[PDB]
This record gives structure tokens, sequence and C-alpha cells, in this order.
């Protein structure tokens, strides 16, 4: 039901998780390597969902400040997107979302 | 400054009112500044007739950092979540070429004009 929808409209939950949504975490260029082993499994329903979801950018801001692109490899057709997300280093719980975001990324390296 | 603008740009939305440029910065060929975007949609953003062919490519906060590649990187100009990634099309949408146009038309397009 949560798996009908195209990719890159997904919701991860307990339910529904972030390997079953995504993929494992991983090394490779097509892989997501963000999520320690609780929000991988948890997805939306993480504690610290909302401090990790203030990061992601609208759709009219990924179009925005991303730079886009389109490739066509074997296995079919790509809008491909990179772009940077400055964070407010003015604001109080700037090292605390330091904190939460050095947790999450490439936290599979250290995974049993 | 509008209260559009009092968003966190991640968290900005273009419209007529508050554009694509004074949203996200003007188009152009640099590591991040936006590429994507005719002179119609910089100046309509999301009131563009054709927004929802484009949102339908946008990711959702968890596809975002479900999908991507993130990184952090501290510079002299702050502290920065770098993100890279890929979203396969559905070739098997009849609208497929049609979606290839639509995105091929924004992709660069601030090249053809001032
Ligand atoms: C009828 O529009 N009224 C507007 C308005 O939305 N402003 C416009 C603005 O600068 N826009 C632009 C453009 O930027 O080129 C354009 C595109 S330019 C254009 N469109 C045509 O369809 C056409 O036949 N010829 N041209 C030259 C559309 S109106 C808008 C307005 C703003 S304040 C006020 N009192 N009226
Ligand atoms: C002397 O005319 N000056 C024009 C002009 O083209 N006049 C209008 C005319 O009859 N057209 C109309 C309409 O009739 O509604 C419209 C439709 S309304 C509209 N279109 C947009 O694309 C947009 O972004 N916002 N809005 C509100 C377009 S301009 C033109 C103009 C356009 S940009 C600019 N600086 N001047």
């Amino acid at each position: 039901e949560a798996s009908k929808k195209p990719r890159q409209k997904r919701t991860a939950t307990k339910a529904y998780n972030v390997t079953q949504a995504f993929g494992r975490r991983g090394p490779e260029q097509t892989q997501g390597n963000f999520g320690d082993q609780e929000l991988i499994r948890q997805g939306t329903d993480y504690k610290h969902w909302p401090q990790i979801a203030q990061f992601a950018p609208s759709a009219s801001a990924f179009f925005g400040m991303s730079r886009i692109g389109m490739e066509v490899t074997p296995s079919g057709t790509w809008l491909t997107y990179t772009g940077a997300i400055k964070l407010d280093d003015k604001d109080p719980n700037f090292k605390d979302q330091v904190i939460l975001l050095n947790k999450h990324i490439d936290a599979y390296k250290t995974f049993p």
C-alpha cells in the first residue's frame, strides 16, 4: 500500500521502514547513506524525526536550490539532483543539530 | 522583507508574489546555484500551470533523507548539509516522453535569456 508510491513519494514508518522504502544504507552512488539503526527502523516515527525533516526541502526549494540533470543509463532515465543547505548557526539549537546529523550520516559503517 | 523570506531557504516556496529568483537566487552554472526553470517558472513558482507535473518528482522529507547521499561540510561561510541523488522516471508511464520534454525545458533554460 505504502509501497505502491513512486520511491520519491514514499514515507517510511515502523510498519514500512527505511530499508523497505529506500533500500539498505551503503557506499554506492545509488544508495542512501543516512540513518542509524533506530531511524532506519522507525522512519518518520523516529523520536527526533521533526529535527531531521526541518532540513528537507519543499518541492519548490528542491527544484529551486538544486542543480538538476537528466541521465539515461542501462537501468533507465534519471532526474539527478545535487545541492547544499546552510544550517542556521545563529540558532541555540545549532550544536544539537550538528550532533544529530553526525549520528545519522554514514552511521551504517558501524553496524554489526 | 516578505514573511515568505523568513522561512529557512529549504522551506521557502516560490510563487508569483515571491519568485524563484527572490527565494532561491538567480539561476546559473555554479556548484550550488540552482539551474532549473524557464522564464515562466522563474516568475510564477508554484503558480506555474504545469507545476504539478514537476512536483511529482520532488521527494518527501522521508525520501529525501532515505534516498540521498547526505554529507556535512564546515567552511568559512558556515555549516552545510550536502545532498546528491537521482530519482528514476517510469519509462512505462504513457506520459514519460512529455515528462522528459517538460524537465528538459527547465534544465539550464537560463542560458537562453538574461
Ligand atoms: C497583467 O499582469 N499584471 C501584472 C503582472 O502580473 N505582472 C507581470 C510581469 O512583469 N509579468 C511578465 C514578465 O515579467 O515578463 C509576464 C510575461 S511578459 C508577456 N506575457 C505575455 O503573455 C505577452 O503577450 N507579452 N509579454 C511581454 C506576464 S504578466 C507579468 C501586474 C503586476 S503589478 C500590476 N498592477 N499588474
Ligand atoms: C502594455 O502591455 N504590457 C504588458 C502586457 O503584455 N499586457 C498584457 C495582456 O493583455 N496580457 C495578459 C492579460 O491580458 O491578462 C496577461 C495574462 S495575466 C498574467 N500572466 C502571467 O504570465 C503572469 O505571470 N502573471 N499574470 C497576472 C499576460 S501579460 C499581457 C506587459 C507584460 S510584462 C510588462 N512589463 N508589460
